């Protein structure tokens, strides 16, 4: 198994490492039918989405798709610094695939 | 998809922005039968409602509706500012569809 | 829908609403069968439950109780101030409907 | 139903109330197969177990148990004081059936 | 059942114990498809996994994979002290079997 996010980031396709190194300036939330989503934001002027779950997905994404929302709602209200997001790039905003945070 | 709450909330009949930049002045929950819900309130005097699932909510929705109320309960005990709220004005109380947090 | 928890719980029979205006002075949690509950307590001597779930409850009731269970954990947790609860009077202890908290 | 954490201890076999009124001193936490268990320990000497899942427990004690799981962490993490344990003597370590916490 | 986490490493074969005494210094989390896992160092250059739920894992196993996720999220966010980890050492990172903290 990968032992970094770089590394598990370079397994997939039309995916980019982003250094962070900042919390999150924004989270949106949504629950309107076909838009259930996150979108977050930075100071830098990024802009992030966690996808809604759709036929692009694998079963097993689907557990790791609501994870990923619950980890960035807390990391925006407890104002932790990440490290960086492994997205994929054909997607706007770009899409998370991973995060990584550190002390 | 959308790049923030105002451009997904324009996606929607019926709905419109409260710029609210505020922390929740008050929460209600609910568990009792067929008002299963939350009902919230700003020191303006705006009160909004995430409503109690239904026929109007699709299958996707489900899971959002249940993330919504947990996002608005850790909201309010952290007394997180909100900026936005998206809502349907063809309830009363309002009721969400989004809602957006800035630091 | 109602828009405050006292219209909320006049739309039942065997209701009543309690205004505590305190944080919560004990919790209690029991995984024990059929007792699969969570008790209450305040400083003026007044005790409340969460019902363990049960043939007087429907379909939607049983992820909101699980629900309620959670919110008076974190309640308990961060020492929040309750406001009001809507009980059911015909159960002992009184059973929680519904809980309001104001900031 | 029972009022207190002592009133609805004695309603079982086997079980016994431990007034522990401390913080945990150590949360183990195991995800080995068939090891799906937590064990606390308290500075006074005495060790507790959330029993793994069996035939012993009914359909609504699956909730229950997760529920406990999930109140031993953050008790632990917020070193929040435990007041009473009502605790199965017929396990070793004994096994929780209730926990109360008090202000 | 075991009483410690050193008596339930040991009950595995292709398990060991790390002490670590220390706080997690970076959390990675992923959902692309495949690599649904959760990844964490320390100080010491120590590097552990949360594998992905596959065919090695027993149904029991799936709910404590989640739990499991969910802790090291948690723990890393509080900087809370990890005592010791119990860890299959045929893999690569090795992957978490059971965790430990105290004070
Ligand atoms: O390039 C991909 N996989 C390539 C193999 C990588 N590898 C898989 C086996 O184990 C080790 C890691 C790969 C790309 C994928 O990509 C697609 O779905 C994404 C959401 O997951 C995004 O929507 C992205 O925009 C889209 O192009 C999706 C999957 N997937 O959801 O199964 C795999
Ligand atoms: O305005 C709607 N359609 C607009 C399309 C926007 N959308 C973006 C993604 O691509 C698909 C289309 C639209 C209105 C809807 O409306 C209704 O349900 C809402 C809760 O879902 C509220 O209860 C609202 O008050 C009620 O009128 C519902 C849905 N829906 O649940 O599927 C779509
Ligand atoms: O909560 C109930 N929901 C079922 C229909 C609810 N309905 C829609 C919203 O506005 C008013 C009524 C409901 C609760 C009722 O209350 C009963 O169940 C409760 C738990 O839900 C409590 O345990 C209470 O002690 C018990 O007497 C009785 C009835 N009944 O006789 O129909 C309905
Ligand atoms: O938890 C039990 N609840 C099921 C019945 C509850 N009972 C119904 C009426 O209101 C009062 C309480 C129950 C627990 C019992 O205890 C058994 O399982 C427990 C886990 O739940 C512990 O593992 C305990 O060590 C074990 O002996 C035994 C019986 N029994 O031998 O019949 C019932
Ligand atoms: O080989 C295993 N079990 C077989 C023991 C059966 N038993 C042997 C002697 O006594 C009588 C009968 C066995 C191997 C295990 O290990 C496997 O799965 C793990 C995750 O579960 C890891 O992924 C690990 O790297 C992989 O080797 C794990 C378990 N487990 O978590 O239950 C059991």
């Amino acid at each position: 198994a990968p032992q970094t996010i770089t590394e598990l980031c370079s397994e997939y396709r039309n995916t980019q490492i982003y250094t962070i190194n900042d919390k999150i300036l924004s989270y949106t939330e949504s629950m309107a039918g076909k838009r259930e989503m996150v979108i977050i934001t930075f100071k830098s002027g990024e802009t992030f989405q966690v996808e809604v779950p759709g036929s692009q997905h694998i079963d097993s994404q689907k557990k790791a798709i609501e994870r990923m929302k619950d980890t960035l709602r807390i990391t925006y209200l407890t104002e932790t610094k990440i490290d960086k997001l492994c997205v994929w790039n054909n997607k706007t905003p770009n899409s998370i695939a991973a995060i990584s945070m550190k002390n």
